[PDB]
Formats: structure tokens, C-alpha cells, sequence
């Protein structure tokens, strides 16, 4: 059920549009029950640790739910980018891990290096009530998103695979955005 985003002129992953801005489980996926949908503006992930979509280690991402904006029918130049962005946010500190793909038209795939992962303590209460924290993945996690932010003769992404795991069955991703 992704849903076509209606705005992204920020130029990223808002989710302000009521939309999933494109986003929804990947083909590829070992997991599939995961629920992908736009709740408060952001992008909910439910069931995560009730699929198994629980790997919280540096490599082993792989276990984990891939999710990928396949009808996201827009892009991003990254050319000279450094950083891939997010907001993670959930009801009570939890831990989440997140392993990205960036792709462009020719560079398709590379193996996630690393997954950054950030734990409870990394997660400051707001105002609104919930708890966020803010996870950052760097080409050097990536070596597909070196390549692309590195390669001036097709730097623009136009599409992305993120793995997603967390030990809790409600998260929500907003802010994606490369820096
Ligand atoms: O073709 C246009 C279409 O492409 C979509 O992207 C595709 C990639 O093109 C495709 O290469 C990629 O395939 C992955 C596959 O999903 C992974 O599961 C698999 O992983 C391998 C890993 O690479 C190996 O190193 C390791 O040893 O084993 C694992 C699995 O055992 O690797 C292949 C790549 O070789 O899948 C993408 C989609 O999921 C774009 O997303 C879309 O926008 C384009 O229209
Ligand atoms: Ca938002």
C-alpha cells in the first residue's frame, strides 16, 4: 500500500503529504508483514520486532526488512553529499537500525558496509510526548552511496533500499534527507 508522494519540493522525505512519499516493503525482502504507512507526518513502520525484523548488530542488517521507494517517481542530486539523515521517532526509547542504498540509474547496488544504529540513550523527549533521536549513515556506511555522491557523471539518486530493524513494534522515520 506505498502511496505516490503529492508534495516534495523540500527536496526530501518529509512526509508532511499524507503520503509515503513512495515508499514500501523491497521485492527483496526477507520480511514481508511489515507494515509501512504515514501517520503524524512521518512514515510509521509497525510489527518490526513482532516479524523478526529485530537485527540490531553492525552486519547483520541483512535479517532485517528492506523497504525502498519504488513509486517515489522523483529524485535527489547528491553529488558532493556526505551524509544520509533521519529522525527516528517512537513512544519510549527504543533501538533501531538502519542500513541504506542509495540508487542512481547506473550504480544499482552495493553492499551496506555497516548498519548505524542508535540505542535509548540516544533518545531525547519532546514536548509533543514522544521520544526522538536523530540517526545519521555516512558513505563510509554505504560504499553505493560513495559512489553515487562521488561520481559526477550520474550523482542523482533515484530511488533508495533502507533495512530497517528495531526491538520495537512502532517507529516512525522522518526527515530523510541527504546533507
Ligand atoms: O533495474 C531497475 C530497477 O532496479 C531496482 O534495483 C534493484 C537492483 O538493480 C538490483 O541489483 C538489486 O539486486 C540485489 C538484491 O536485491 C540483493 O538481495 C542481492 O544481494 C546479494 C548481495 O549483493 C551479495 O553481495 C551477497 O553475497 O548476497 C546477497 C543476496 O544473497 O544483490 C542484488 C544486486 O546484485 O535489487 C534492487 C531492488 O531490490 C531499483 O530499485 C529500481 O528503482 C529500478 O527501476
Ligand atoms: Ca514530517
Amino acid at each position: 500500500q506505498p502511496t505516490a508522494p503529492k508534495d516534495f519540493s523540500s527536496g526530501f522525505w518529509d512526509f508532511n503529504d499524507g503520503t509515503t512519499q513512495g515508499f514500501g516493503v523491497n521485492p527483496d525482502s526477507p520480511i514481508t508483514a511489515i507494515n509501512v504507512e504515514n501517520a503524524n507526518n512521518a512514515l510509521k513502520i509497525s510489527n518490526l520486532n513482532s516479524k523478526g525484523s529485530n537485527d540490531l548488530s553492525e552486519g547483520n542488517f541483512w535479517a532485517n526488512v528492506r523497504i525502498s521507494a519504488d513509486i517515489w517517481g522523483q529524485s535527489i542530486n547528491i553529488y558532493g553529499d556526505t551524509k544520509l539523515t533521519m529522525d527516528v521517532i517512537a513512544p519510549t526509547p527504543v533501538n533501531v537500525s538502519i542500513a541504506a542504498i542509495p540508487q542512481s540509474s547506473t550504480h544499482g547496488w552495493g553492499n551496506p558496509t555497516r548498519a548505524i544504529r542508535v540505542w535509548t540513550n540516544n533518545f531525547v523527549a519532546q514536548t509533543d510526548g514522544t521520544y526522538k533521536a536523530t540517526l545519521t549513515i555516512s558513505t563510509n556506511d554505504s560504499p553505493n552511496f560513495n559512489t553515487i555522491a562521488t561520481d559526477a557523471a550520474d550523482s542523482v539518486v533515484t530511488n533508495m533500499i533502507l533495512f530497517v530493524g528495531s526491538n520495537s513494534d512502532n517507529i516512525s522515520l522522518d526527515n530523510i534527507k541527504f546533507t
